[PDB]
């Protein structure tokens, strides 16, 4: 009617729409119309407000399963989705699998992970320059890690990648196309979990099968969907972010040189590019206020929905100096690239390790790495809730 459409525009590369800085300065909480559901939502663009919306029991994701609630994606959320659970029910669900994702358990993975990266970078040198970093690194690396961690067969790669791409549709597919894929993925994962019934496994799917038979307070739907979410997230974030971080490094090649010179700066640079990159192209899973909640400039009423732009909150000038510049030497970096509060990313430590090991490996072994295709011709993924590159031809 009279509030603006969000997203504000079709995205360009990893650029933020200029309107977010305008809102952060002048209207940090504003009404928008999202592409699906009904009514309006408050768009939250500053770090302080984002930590309230993501971090407070007065903001409920369970309330977002109402199909009338505004949302960024065609299908209404279902009660069994991990994102649609509120504590304390959500806390019990994340304990099903949390143990595998602790910083300590992820750190135990670094040797296997580094070996996988090296092997895949040998396949790329064997092929010779120029080569498609998506084909040789960005896809096969995170897919192998999530397959080994869950106990999902590696030969199912093309099957679960086409499911995962459809479920991360923003505008690419219709609600019916995505609903059909959600059904297929649920039945496939329900299938993998069921193979552990008289044959237990030492992997996350084995942990999910024991929960199915022995745990009294988790529904089979919740458990199976958890397996779906881990398999989507565990490859889709890292696959895209390897392309995003390499894009940022090579298009202002000083950045890449800065890490060629001091490879020990890669962990800090991974944190800085996580802050700087809109992996989530726009918006967030929606939170609905269950009670009135005071944000910086407005009181959100019980029943009003809110949506956060993670990448805008990560450019807040009240939080980060020269927020609009990539700086691998900031003393402090309290970004929310992994979210905040209850739904804080379960895989945050695994995403960190994968980006650290892929980047460290390239910066060490490919000091001459360059983009071998025109910037203008880059195939950015269109019509998806996340951003990344379908292809990234590099030369060494
Ligand atoms: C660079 C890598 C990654 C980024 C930037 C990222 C970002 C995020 C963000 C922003 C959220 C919060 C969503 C919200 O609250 O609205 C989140 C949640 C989630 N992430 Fe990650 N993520 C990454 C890697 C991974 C990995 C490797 C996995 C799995 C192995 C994973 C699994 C999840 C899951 C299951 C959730 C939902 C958690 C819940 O609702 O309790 N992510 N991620
Ligand atoms: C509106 C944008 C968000 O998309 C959604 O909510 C999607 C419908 C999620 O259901 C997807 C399919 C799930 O698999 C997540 C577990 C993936 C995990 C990485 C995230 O939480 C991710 C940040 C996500 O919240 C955003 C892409
Ligand atoms: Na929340
Ligand atoms: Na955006």
């Amino acid at each position: 009617d009279a509030v603006p459409a969000y997203p504000f525009s079709l995205p360009h590369a990893l650029d933020l729409d200029p309107h977010y800085a305008e809102l952060r300065r002048d209207e940090p909480v504003s009404r928008v119309r999202l592409p699906y559901g009904e009514g309006t939502a408050w768009l939250v663009t500053r770090m302080s407000d984002a930590r309230i919306v993501l971090g407070d029991s007065r903001f409920s994701t369970a309330a977002a399963t109402d199909p009338a609630t505004p949302r960024m994606f065609p299908t209404p959320p279902e009660p069994d989705w991990v994102l649609a659970q509120d504590p304390p029910d959500h806390t019990r669900l994340r304990r099903l699998v949390g143990k595998a994702f602790t910083a300590r358990r992820v750190e135990e993975m670094r040797p296997r992970v580094r070996s996988l990266v090296d092997s895949l970078l040998d396949d790329m040198v064997a092929h010779g320059s120029p080569a498609d970093l998506v084909e040789f690194l960005a896809v096969p690396f995170p897919v192998a890690v999530i397959c080994e961690l869950l106990g999902v067969p590696l030969e199912d790669r093309d099957l679960f990648r086409t499911f995962s791409d459809a479920m991360l549709s923003s505008t690419r597919l219709t609600a019916a196309e995505i609903q059909r894929v959600q059904q297929d993925f649920m039945v496939y994962m329900d299938g993998l979990v069921a193979q552990r019934r008289d044959a237990p496994t030492e992997d996350l799917l084995g942990a999910l099968a024991l929960a199915t038979d022995n745990d009294d307070h988790l529904t089979k739907g919740e458990i199976v969907n958890m397996g779906v979410s881990l398999l989507i997230a565990g490859h889709e974030t890292s696959v895209n972010q390897i392309t995003n971080l390499v894009h940022l490094l090579l298009t202002e090649r000083k950045r890449y040189e800065s890490l060629v010179a001091d490879p020990a700066l890669v962990p800090a640079a991974v944190e800085e590019m996580l802050r700087y990159t809109p992996l989530v192209s726009a918006g967030s899973f929606v939170r609905v206020a269950t009670e009135d909640v005071e944000l910086s400039t407005v009181t959100v009423r019980a029943g009003e929905p809110c949506v956060v732009h993670f990448a805008s909150a990560n450019r807040d000038e009240e939080v980060f100096d020269h927020a609009d510049e990539l700086d691998f030497h900031r003393e402090r970096n309290p970004h929310i690239a992994f979210g905040h509060g209850a739904h804080h990313c379960i895989g945050a430590q695994l995403g960190r390790l994968e980006l650290q090991e892929a980047l460290s490996a390239l910066v060490r072994r490919f000091p001459t790495l360059d983009l071998a295709e025109p910037v203008a011709g880059l195939k950015w993924k269109q019509g998806m809730l996340i951003r990344g590159l379908e292809r990234q031809i590099v030369s060494w």
